[PDB]
């Protein structure tokens, strides 16, 4: 009967969108999912409210590179044949690029399920 919420920390990811550089995060209140190329002192380019995200892909292990791969909602007058937006972060830290890649993937999924 007792409520829990998670308590995991929020994971800072080095990316590349779109061949540059970046930073994958999540707002400090779980709620949108952020991309900001280096150096990261800009805004973010990349603002995913969690509320919009059907769908979480990953390359698998063993793959060239690490890469996760969010799917949004469809856009209001999306034409109904035209495919998804989707938002793919390739994970480039030299070392820890997969397990970085299961922190968020991991992450997002307690998040996405308790919503
Ligand atoms: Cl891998
Ligand atoms: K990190």
């Amino acid at each position: 009967n007792l409520y829990f919420q998670g308590a995991m920390s929020i994971p800072r990811s080095q990316t590349t969108y779109k061949k540059k550089e970046g930073i994958l995060t999540l707002t400090e209140d779980r709620k949108f999912l952020i991309w900001t190329p280096l150096p990261a002192t800009g805004p973010p380019t990349v603002s995913l409210a969690l509320d919009n995200i059907t769908n979480l892909q990953q390359t698998p292990p063993g793959s060239a590179k690490v890469i996760l791969k969010f799917t949004e909602r469809p856009r209001p007058n999306a034409e109904p044949g035209a495919p998804p937006p989707q938002y793919m972060f390739q994970f480039t830290h030299p070392t820890d690029a997969r397990a970085e890649a299961n922190a968020i993937r991991d992450l997002l999924s307690q998040l996405l399920a308790a919503a």
